[PDB]
């Protein structure tokens, strides 16, 4: 057989997609979602159903403008997921807006509303995670909802830093990047091709991946941002990996069985004392990579909130 | 006469180096140092005396290696600052150690460390500023430290969070940069000319300026990073200017009076609440110059911190 059946021997394939189809092709255990791809899913025309009943249901909320486009922009995503949930036994991710990522007060009470808006809807918070960015701020949101029974998917983490907070943090999962580390190697050093052993991002989760399973830690390690299904296949054995319809189909199309990558054997280590916030971000802050495409990532995710916002806003 | 005598009329000038042969050349109001600086100083053969009296007093302070290597750095910074104290009649700005720059309480503990130096050696703090990075760390840092009567030099100020957080909480004086800003411009965007108006980092201070006096804020505006007279005269008229003996030298050769181009005639205007942390994250991070060369010159400053450190710990 194939490439992706092959990698599901060893890995739970998600599928990183807002598109229903694609749940229905590669019948995937959970799936993720972001403000870009609702965005994107948006423009689906089989979609405009969707659209319409998370305005129709804004609009029966209230009569102000401001929280229509609220209310109907957190109903769309939650509409899509709710399609998908019906498609995928697992879970959905669900970001929240972006704008809050360095705000840990805002970003709990984000999360909370979009799980009321999906616990409204029937659906219980062991088919959910709520995706955040992994600041300090999100990160600290993260461990006070687990606490509270809302499992995280704790995003956008490209250093090192960012890892150890997330696994202290004790979130449910982590979905650190691969292809946009790869992306500011190729724009910011001269090597612009990587073999997968030595591309960034295989090499950062690779590493996240041995510190979480060498600790003991019980967040799952979900590889997310990919290139090329080199990438992907240097991560078999990644506890999960979301995967955009498009390299799905390169590792269906692809023949020949593949071979285990990341596993740990070994003994647990006893863990450190929790890293400070001090500790946190001078340590973040080493990574010029890292210091760079976190802050990018949650402006890029932002925009598409307030694209999001202007399409619901001419609905109105 | 030339144009540094013409800048003066505008303008208080102030020497940006730990070479005393400039303070004498250019008989400024104040000086700058930082740890690059003193790196460099520590190489001038003169200073030799110097690093072999912050040794020697190091060694009678404690019988600790690692203890030594603090004192004796920090005895070698202030030791320059007392040199240079002897030939200027205004401030001498002594950088903490740049790894502290995301602890607030140990900057402050290191602030308090170098005062005392300053004042056991006979010092007054009405001559010294405390430099330190305005991150937000460094801002509540500074904050509490003119509440007790330490005057603050907070630097690396590239955003226009930073400047707003700066003069919200009070700070002496602030060293905003141009010639970072138009560095990374150069290296980040296809225009690399730009007219003095048009130089990013120019328009960053004048908007600073502008800003701090239509408030009222009584910090000082003192213009730093430097990488042509032109930036330097089209900021005639902000508070001081910290400039590096190369564009003294430019401007005192260039003949020609200039005209003063920053200044505020207008009402003062009410104040905004205080910018939170979260909202200083957020507006911090929009800006993707300022994202990089924050963290990158507190790396690098660092890095100098641990060479002189090196330097010193071989002489022990
Ligand atoms: C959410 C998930 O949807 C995305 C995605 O995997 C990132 O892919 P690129 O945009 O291709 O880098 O990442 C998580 O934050
Ligand atoms: C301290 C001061 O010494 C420096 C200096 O002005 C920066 O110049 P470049 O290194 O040329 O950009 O800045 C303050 O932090």
């Amino acid at each position: 057989t194939d490439k992706l059946t092959s990698l599901r021997q060893y890995t739970t394939v998600v599928a990183d997609t807002g598109d229903i189809a694609a749940m229905k092709l590669y019948q995937p255990q959970d799936a993720t979602t972001n403000p870009s791809l609702i965005l994107n899913a948006a423009q689906i025309p089989e979609y405009r159903k969707l659209i319409d009943d998370a305005v129709a249901w804004a609009k029966q909320q209230s009569n102000d403008r401001a929280q229509q486009i609220v209310d109907a922009t957190d109903k769309l995503a939650v509409n899509i997921g709710l399609e998908i949930l019906k498609l995928v036994p697992g879970r959905i991710s669900t970001e929240v807006d972006a704008r809050l990522s360095y705000d840990t007060e805002a970003s709990i009470a984000k999360a909370k509303r979009l799980i009321k808006l999906y616990n409204d809807a029937g659906i219980s918070n062991d088919r959910i995670l709520i995706k955040l960015a992994s600041t300090w701020q999100g990160i600290r949101a993260a461990e006070q909802l687990e606490k509270e029974g809302i499992n995280c998917n704790l995003t956008l983490l490209f250093s090192f830093a960012q890892a150890r907070a997330c696994a202290e943090a004790g979130v449910f999962l982590i979905s650190p990047y691969v292809g946009r580390i790869l992306d500011w190697y190729k724009a910011n050093t001269d090597k612009k091709e990587y073999a997968p052993a030595e591309d960034p991002g295989v090499v950062s989760v690779s590493e996240i991946y041995q510190y979480y399973k060498e600790h003991g830690y019980e967040t799952v390690v979900m590889g997310a941002s990919f290139r090329n299904i080199g990438e992907i296949l240097e991560l078999a054995g990644c506890d999960r990996l979301t995967i955009a319809p498009t390299l799905l189909k390169e590792l269906a199309e692809s023949e020949g069985a593949i071979e285990r990558k990341l596993s740990y054997t070994g003994e647990v280590k006893a863990r450190p004392a929790r890293i400070t916030e001090s500790e946190f971000l001078w340590q973040h802050n080493q990574d010029p990579m890292a210091v760079d495409k976190l802050a990018e990532g949650i402006r890029k995710f932002a925009i598409d909130q307030e694209k999001l916002e202007k399409m619901i806003g001419d609905l109105l």
